[PDB]
């Protein structure tokens, strides 16, 4: 027998900084290597300490957003590793543009002089290296994202890094023999997407009747594009709004370029970036429009521990003003999700699809993804012919199997 082992150095027991490793038969990978959107510098990287980067051999990168290739220039421009990395197009090409801005660990420089460390990878294309034979299925999520499967001496793992089943991912037929997948929305069932895309446009419309600034933070696209298409149906079908703006920074939305570059009146829709509003022009907006109640603010994402956003939501009396200055939130909160990652039935249904003897949860606060394995756990442990195993690693836990 031979032993496979697995160990979550970002991502365990929590969201961001995905990092995992696996070990089998000689072989050591690395799956993503993202940074935490909560936390500052050197501490909001994966626990890459425990291990020697020159021993790694393959790095595979699911998809392009931050809490998954955030930390990836410095991982190949600054450490001792040596190995090969693969990502699928898209995400390298975003990689480089979106990295690039959060430039505002390592420089430019850095990430330009990775670009040529990284290969790309084709969807339903066989790559081997070092004895280890990986392709990728669609993902959904966002543009380009990848579930990575991994062969290695006949043991198979599936990785999804981000999925939606709502695009959508991809359920193989070649079954795996372990899962590692996320728990974002543990237990958590999504409302229809028609009444999430009515209350999202009916919160819009009360904050601009009470004469009201609307502010809805996003990021690159998690599902920017599809929101505006939202709005802008919703606008022609209210004639009482067509003099009511709408920015992006169409027939009813305009391009803004910064908050110098509009003018800042009335009733108005604001969308603009970053999603969590930890800095940029969201967080500017949010700092002039907090103080009034008739204003509001509509996050239309999962926001991770640590950011401004997650904060707003506990309802707090006052905020904290990137100068330091306090600030009462009197603007209304409200939370509509859209970012694109399955919910249980889709989860379970997955799973349910594919039964891999050993499922490894990844990516979802502690609390959440104790809900997940508990009723994952509950729904194999009455039939006797299906054994599953559930497991949630923390950050630096093991996870040990043995194979043959
Ligand atoms: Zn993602
Ligand atoms: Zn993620």
């Amino acid at each position: 027998s031979d032993q496979l082992l697995i160990r979550p150095l970002g991502a365990g027991q929590e969201v961001g900084r995905s990092c995992i490793i696996l070990e089998f038969k000689g072989r050591k990978i690395m799956l993503d290597c993202g940074i935490h959107p909560g936390l500052e510098g050197m501490d909001a990287l994966p626990y890459i300490d425990l291990i020697d980067p020159a021993e790694i051999d393959l790095l595979l990168i699911s998809h392009f957003h931050l809490d998954h290739c955030g930390a990836l220039p410095w991982f190949l421009q600054k450490t001792s590793f040596k190995g090969r990395t693969f990502m699928t197009h898209a995400t390298k090409a975003i990689y480089r543009w979106l990295l690039s801005d959060y430039v505002k660990l390592y420089t430019e420089t850095d990430l330009e002089e990775s670009m040529d460390k990284i290969e790309t990878i084709n969807f339903h294309e066989v790559k081997e290296v070092a004895g280890i034979k990986f392709w990728c299925y669609h993902a959904g999520h966002v543009l380009g994202a990848a579930m990575f499967m991994i062969e290695i001496a006949g043991v198979k793992l599936l990785y999804t890094g981000d999925f939606s089943r709502q695009m959508a991912a991809e359920i193989p037929n070649i079954k795996p023999d372990i899962l590692i997948i996320e728990s974002t929305y543990g237990t958590h069932i999504h409302e229809k997407r028609e009444e999430r895309e009515a209350r999202f446009c009916n919160t819009v419309h009360d904050i601009v009747n009470r004469g009201g600034r609307g502010l809805i933070p996003v990021f690159a696209l998690g599902r920017a594009q599809e929101l505006l298409l939202i709005l802008d149906e919703y606008w022609q079908n209210h004639p009482e709004l067509h003099d009511i703006p709408i920015y992006y920074a169409f027939k009813h939305i305009s391009n803004l370029k910064s908050m110098d570059h509009f003018d800042d009146i009335g009733p108005s829709v604001v969308m603009a970036s970053p999603g969590m509003m930890q800095s940029g022009l969201s967080r500017e907006l949010f700092e002039s429009w907090c103080t009034d109640k008739r204003n509001g603010v509509i996050i239309a994402g999962y926001c991770v521990e640590g950011t401004l956003a997650k904060h707003i939501m506990s309802e707090p009396e006052e905020i904290t003003t990137m100068s330091g200055q306090k600030l009462p939130l009197k603007m209304s909160v409200d939370y509509i999700s859209f970012s694109a990652h399955t919910d249980y039935q889709q989860t379970s249904e997955f799973i349910r699809a594919l039964k891999p003897p050993h499922v490894i949860l990844v990516h979802g606060e502690q609390n959440e993804m104790a809900r997940l394995k508990a009723a994952l756990i509950r729904e194999y442990e009455d039939n006797d012919e299906v054994h599953i195993e559930v497991h949630n690693p923390r950050n630096t836990e093991a996870v040990t199997l043995n194979f043959r």
